[PDB]
């Protein structure tokens, strides 16, 4: 209704699976409530990638829904696995080379100040020789810290 955007979610088949939801009825519910083009792709690295596209509002709900699904799962009494030792929450997003380069800014002053206050740590994919095109960033920390990093990067992206 106001402005459109695009966000590529990259996660491990296991983590993303918990987010997908049983019988895919949850992912169906996610889209219906999001309103922004939500799809899935491959990932020799992550295995699962959710391509979301749509106005800031649609995306706002989607991101809030997916994060909640992960919050409900962890706090649902895991009846499997043996300890995780991962108090924080990591989310690896995808972005073009131009996005990562600028997102970092001169001497990383930009990305540094963002993660410095956000309280979370941002990750960056490698680039062995001139082959890689898209860079994957991994933000770990508190759910509040993550949503903050996304809101800060988004607002700055539009306001350039």
């Amino acid at each position: 209704k106001n402005v459109t955007l695009t966000i590529r979610l990259l996660m491990h088949g296991k983590e993303v699976g918990s987010i997908i939801g049983k019988k895919g009825e949850s992912v169906k519910k996610m889209r219906e409530e999001s309103g922004a083009r939500i799809n899935i792709s491959e990932g020799n690295c992550p295995e699962r990638i959710i391509t979301l596209a749509g106005p800031t509002n649609a995306i706002f709900k989607a991101f809030a829904m997916i994060i909640d699904k992960l919050e409900e799962d962890i706090s649902s009494s895991m009846t499997n696995s043996t300890a995780a030792s991962r108090p924080p929450v990591t989310l690896r997003l995808v972005v073009p080379a131009s996005q990562c380069g600028s997102l970092i800014g001169k001497g990383g002053c930009k990305i540094k100040e963002i993660r410095e206050s956000t309280g979370a740590q941002v990750q960056v994919a490698g680039d062995m020789l001139p082959n890689s095109t898209e860079r994957a960033i991994t933000i770990a920390g508190i759910p509040q810290s993550i949503i903050e990093c996304v809101k800060q990067i988004c607002v700055v992206m539009l306001e350039t």
